[PDB]
């Protein structure tokens, strides 16, 4: 491959993807360049230790890169496209990770400079850092068929990856983009429950995380409905069905629906705030 | 490169957990399916039909499992254990290691029943869970009065082939039941609901299930591979004013954390009840 | 060396003057404060302190180099109209009013004389015990030394850091209103101590000491607040039982609600002032 | 300071509280780290590693801590205390002051166990909290039957070096546990949540944590230095129609005050249950 990768933005997601790509062996750390207006972030220091090249100049990242990731906050994307739009070349694939930012808005900015910018919109999540990410992407107007395939090969090296229509990406954000945070909240609470019932905290954290990992893997490897797996686990009169009742009495299911909806709706607002 | 060439495993009970451990052990390559035997009173079970395809030896007679086996897993409902122990108690020999997976059933109660037939039965109490079927179980065990040090080491070696395994004091097992024993059910409920949320916002059901499960798997792996607090990892997900912190607020407003604490507590308390009603 | 003035002589002017002089960075006799209602108890305490007082806002301006506007937000435009013609090149105008934008201040003052030097700050009442929380944003024409001087002055009475102005309304919801959340919490904790048999005086002292020590622990630790929570809760113990009942009431969400409500009200008030 | 001239201190237990006290005692300068000895069944704990760095002498044998100590802190979970008092009870001498930090454990229960060995054991019961590590603890103590007058004074001076300290009647200690014993955890929970609120409204997490902690620290110091009621200080903060009074309304609508009362009560009641074990 010998592909050169750039990140405009050096935050948590740029660090997670760089760490994933290098652990996967797809990219040498020193073939990645990242830029940031704030060179004093801790994520910048971890990238530096990894061997990723760092610069304060977004133009240098663009000129270095073959595949260019836009890993900045959604409201910063239009100022970035103005700043380095003249430096995007025909050889570039521009991959936007910003939540809610549409392919159309990016192409409208970039097309004022060169006529056929190759744009891909991505929604991924922090577990790419352990090569278990969940990624979807949509291809832009001028993205070649080989561009989508390259993107899927690259993002599949750090987790699940699949092409979607762009109009699903805001909902994906609410589910798997924000999802790891729902899981971290759940794991902290489950550990608190283990401690309340007499477990040492260290063991309770380990057991809860292992339970959630195992259950998620069971579901991915099963063709059965999660309600069926739940039924298979709950013996009559037993401990599990008693616990499931108290979850139901609190509306546990509805809270998770509320969360996916709230994150999706906010993502749609971030873009309406832009346009 | 682990393999127990001199170990014959038996399962009394052939339900979900017996199938899960047998499938995990065989997938791990540490046991050949033909060196495993399972017994059940209901030989028309879907799990019995599956064990047969793996190559596991099947019999309706619990005494046959006992005579075939060195390591004997009791994988039956907790109220069935006293009748099982009466049935096969006279068939327990010096070579047997009895491993009870029955929730709540104490080492003391098993040893009392078996000791009426022959002194010094070797007993280990286990709490495991169904993801051993994909070799990602969470298992704890406690050793009985007459279990040798080598017995716990062997059982940890075997149960570590299908997931996490550690020794604990017996008085922690009811709490473990509430956390990692019942935990997969909490996760299945959460994943159904997360998929409903994805569908509400316009995703196809199949994709919503896949993405939700991948999100949960990835987050759990992140935490297991990190020394950071789960609150610090959560903080790293949520950018200021963004989508995730908005969703976290609505979880908090419904007392999401407290529901999970309530669940661990309720499963643990019910486990203590089942045992106390046993005695 | 420096001459500080206060337009307004209420709770905030007293807290800042008490803090500054307790810190030894200003002499009380080098400070002037003005007030329309010279009968306020805060005006009497400033006089007992040694601060020079006056009812004429214009006298404060002529005396001062650094000029704090410590009036209510709705009074700021009237102040700027009354003294705008007296602002000289030497003045640094520091607005402490919630919500009021640098833009709106510069617009009024610029009609009189170009390049007014303006700082916007958000502080809180614990500056009176030199443990305030202060952020500030520099205006269009504030020199670099203006911000450094302001941070040096306000660091003597607590934490102080520069921020972009668009964060200040959120800071108001967190540390501006935060003391009030803590006073409410301390009253309730004391009620709980009293319910369980403690004398009120002891319950107030113990609750306040607990909150002070925990806050200092967090400020002195590199660890996440959830980690310190974990370190404190022994398995099956009293603390994890109490944390469960907080969680069951949605304790965390109420504090999120509060920060949000204060921030939103601050934005609301400014939107009424601009229109 | 002649109390601490030649004083040796021992910890039976090396968890979070033993480290916090040893760190606070040494930071205050009241005792040299080498004059402190700790014992733990598991040298694999994280706090046992930190105590070793400080220069605190370690050992696995509680008998070694007893022989070394003049003042002996019992910093173990409440259900292990009877096994500890059986183990080293024969080694408690008239020279020892035994200070129990285990929650709910009554002076009577300790004196009953130790009086079977020698007749006049000097026992003090203590409820302190983890901020002694930054010398801002909240400590109460009650003196036992045979504690001399100088024992209480010695206790007050030692624990005053790491924060607030006062003597109480023992029947108040369960309630103190619910308030200042568990209180730091309530504050850590509140600070996490306040920071989430800051983040929701656009602040970087690092800044939101710093501002929220500073607000809490400053408000607590204000109240400690004021003669005014917390409600009057609250009233001073809230301008008419303003941001703060709007936020206070949403706290009230969720019963914020009742949750903190519920917490103090739940921790106190659990402590009473443990005391019945
Ligand atoms: O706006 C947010 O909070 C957010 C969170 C996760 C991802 Br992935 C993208 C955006």
């Amino acid at each position: 491959q010998s592909m050169s990768v750039g990140f405009i933005g050096a935050g948590q997601l740029a660090f997670a993807l760089a760490k994933g790509f290098t652990a996967a062996g797809v990219l040498a750390a020193h073939k990645i360049m990242a830029s940031s207006p704030d060179m004093d972030l801790a994520t910048v220091s971890a990238l530096r230790k990894m061997g990723v090249k760092l610069t304060p100049h977004n133009k240098e990242t663009v000129q270095h890169s073959d595949v260019l990731f836009l890993a900045v906050k959604p409201h910063i994307i239009p100022f970035i496209l103005d700043e380095i739009g003249a430096d995007i070349e025909d050889r570039h694939i521009v991959v936007s990770c910003a939540a809610g930012v549409t392919i159309s808005s990016i192409e409208k900015k970039l097309s004022a400079f060169r006529p056929a910018p190759r744009v891909i919109r991505c929604m991924t999540n922090t577990p790419v850092v352990v090569r278990e990410g969940a990624t979807v992407y949509a291809t832009g107007t001028h993205a070649q068929v080989e561009d989508g395939r390259l993107m899927e090969q690259l993002l599949s090296s750090v987790g699940f990856c699949t092409e979607v229509e762009e109009d699903l990406i805001d909902a994906v954000t609410g589910l798997s983009g924000s999802g790891p945070a729902y899981a971290f909240t759940a794991l902290d609470a489950l550990a608190d429950g283990g401690v309340k019932m007499g477990l040492p905290r260290r063991l309770a954290v380990r057991l809860g995380a292992q339970a959630l990992l195992g259950a998620a893997k069971m579901l991915l490897h099963s063709e059965q409905h999660p309600g069926q797996l739940k039924d298979n686990v709950s013996s009559p009169g037993g401990a599990t069905i008693h616990a499931l009742h108290v979850l139901e009495s609190g509306g546990f299911r509805s809270l998770l629906i509320n969360a996916v909806e709230a994150s999706c709706i906010r993502t749609r607002e971030l873009q309406s705030m832009a346009d």
